[PDB]
């Protein structure tokens, strides 16, 4: 609750769920933060009402729109001095069938624009704030898709996952001289908001389909737990963690359990 | 011997080192061959080197347009009945610097059309025409940096080429399904590289320096080299991988030399 | 055709699945081969069906004994006066059962020091015969669990056939510079597994439940094909490989189905 | 400081650099320790006086016998009636040369026996007390070498390393269902004892030589920085990792320098 006592943190993405929790975390931690999205949050009681207006403030930005960005980015350093911690917490779904046989184009471009090239625009302009101090922290939000591929999960999206790891990968490598550190974290699937399936497109059984497909049994992945992972990363007690991909799936990669199966009840 | 006897395969950057030395192998091997590409007098150039114009052929083809490709592959099954192979060979350099602060936001979204979605339109119109077949080898042209970094490589192109991986694992998770096999290959620098553009450095220079930064030494990487890794991927001599990132890079991304190095080897 | 014209090449684990099939296709490929084994009748019973003697020939081995690895690389180059290839073959499976709590020490230390120590046994007596030659290609028989776990596989065969990679990796960076290859290859489940044993399941059961849990589909994972990856990593088509995890399991591992599943398929 | 608050954890190793850290880190959280080693520490004051005698004991122990692994936690659980975190620290270096052709048999037999079995032991241990439970978290210390080749690194010690990746994978995978996690620390070199070279083995000089070598410049690697990713993991702040090898090496193996080095003054 002072594990980050005055880290200045921007957090891209916030009206989301992971970057709501992760900037009350912060808050929690004795940080100053700077929430950003173009969506101009839920109401109010999301950005202004994670912490109290004297540490935390919201910024309407669009990843994917440089000028946006180098507005959040300069209004931090006008606001607070320094910045600190980049949190790039922005990533959409495809809005088309999967299937490469009906994956969508135009679709595939905007997913990608806003997956990558927002993530590299974050990126870009919090390591020109923090190349001249040789401090820094940069997290991204990827997923498992950045290295598994699953039924349904769009192609796309588990490329744009795949180039994120890229990024932080190849930031890392660049940064390490100027002593910032770039990680990422890759969820397995988070609890809510609710996501959408024509079936039981409800949270609570989507959180029990998860649960009964987890390994790790006896608990549900949630947004607190990657808010964890992110402050580890983001603070002092990781500063040589540098280019890891910080997976959060309670070991769910770790195997492929379909012929087990297919042996025990497939017969 | 006629590896690939009666095959049909496409071959995209045909008029570049790795698909004319793939495309003149092919030939050797029994196939019948589409070579395409945008430089359109300059690679049916080298289409007429090869072979004769009943088994290779050229085809002008831009592969960020999706009106090309579809042009590309419904003439390959206009003229030859079918397609056994898609060889996506089409990935471009960044043209601004290499460090983040000067790299360049038109140039990065540039890359990433080409490099990703342009390899996103071929494995889509190869799978239109492969999936009512249930038959398929589509082979990816990645790189090492589709899972390692260098100081140099641009942050895009490390980017998209891991997003070409991205591509290659979700594509085998749906494809497999319809007997349909995905797999890249992930060369070290082929032979060349000639730099007379910037600063000093030709062929044999790069040749040389390659070399000596190789763990395999006594002999360089060459396109023929990545033609033969195509060749196997291609064929009927690998019926049951896919999902294969192939890496021919002599072993040199099997460690990071700086510290052994730093503990003198003799000065 | 005659891919290894001349070449010399020792199999061990020659009296199994993979190893008499490799040396069959290495036979016709034109290469000498010696196979090796600790089922001595029974492994050159297996010899007196590939070949003449003069092409093929059998010698007994125990992989865990330096005498009997030293044997038979001595005997290799006095009949043959040279070794192209090292294919090391052998790999057993633990005896005791998979929960940690039952899984059992002394088996531990066993198939440890048949898997790893073995291994390592094969490939140093193959190093102190090529490295004066600078000519060698090293390839070992891995598996999935090489980088991915199971329900039902043991803890120690995980851990040994990730110990294989970790040679494959420390081989390749150290013999490289003498233009020595070292790789490895990691099949699914070879097409029979006949258990018998214990309580029911024969080889064309398994056989099913395996295409049915594979990604790949229309096709089963053969002997024969794992041999024509060995096959290509063993030969001249391959110079510029090395430190490769050749996978060969449909895409298989590229995916965790369980939460897609559990979004139910159709009930 | 309350962080492990009442957490009861064995550290084996711990007469060693990372374990005493990792002790005094999690006796300063609040947990209560139980520190293991057959050297029976360098004194008194590291084990006893890491912490005051009610939060920290010390037992002889050698991880390669059955009967003092079961005796270290049939003792804890005696004294404090649970088990929540083990720390597998136990690692030895080949005694022998790096070169295939000079590295020992019964060298590559003993590092085995110490780095692979004595995990299996520590790991079997702690599932038997903690499966009735359903709670704990499993730490192995990996190296990089879990995952990558270095020159001078021998061949045992980065199969043993990929060996103990193995067994987090493989007991990860059986121990979620008990929601027990299991992961593993992947350090670059740690700062002292001081570590052999015929040449300047001195801590201050690998440290300089490591900085040097390193990418993230401007920190070096402590023993602290291991000791914190070990504590994150530990806890209940990483509820949902498991399977994770938390690579803490400053972006190091995300690169081989060679070739860009070999281009810039290696010409």
């Amino acid at each position: 609750t002072n594990r980050l006592q005055d880290k200045v943190a921007i957090i891209t993405g916030g009206a989301g769920g992971i970057g709501e929790t992760t900037a009350k975390l912060f808050v929690r931690y004795g940080a100053k933060v700077v929430i950003a999205d173009i969506a101009d949050d839920h109401g109010q009681k999301v950005c202004n009402n994670i912490g109290s207006p004297d540490v935390i403030s919201f910024v309407h930005c669009d990843v994917t729109k440089d000028e946006d960005v180098r507005n959040l980015v300069d209004t931090t350093i006008a606001k607070h001095g320094k910045l600190d911690i980049m949190f790039g917490n922005v990533g959409v779904l495809s809005t088309t069938p999967y299937s490469i046989l009906e994956a969508g184009n135009e679709d595939f471009k905007r997913v990608m624009d806003i997956n990558v090239y927002g993530a590299f625009l974050v990126a870009k302009h919090a390591a020109r704030v923090m190349i001249p101090a040789k401090k820094g922290s940069i997290v991204f939000t990827a997923s498992i898709s950045s290295f598994t591929a699953g039924e349904g999960v769009s192609h796309v999206y588990t490329a744009t996952k795949h180039a994120v790891l890229g990024l932080t990968t190849s930031l890392c490598t660049e940064l390490g001289e100027y002593g910032i550190r770039v990680n990422c974290v890759s969820p397995y699937i988070v609890a809510s908001p609710l996501l959408t399936d024509v079936f039981g497109v409800d949270s609570s059984r989507v959180e029990e389909l998860a649960h009964q497909a987890a390994n790790l049994k006896g608990t549900l992945l949630r947004a607190e737990d990657v808010a964890d992972a992110v402050a580890y990363l983001a603070g002092d007690e990781s500063k040589y963690v540098s280019g890891l991909n910080l997976v959060i799936d309670g070991g769910y990669t770790r195997t492929n359990p379909a012929f087990p199966t297919a042996l025990k009840h497939g017969l």
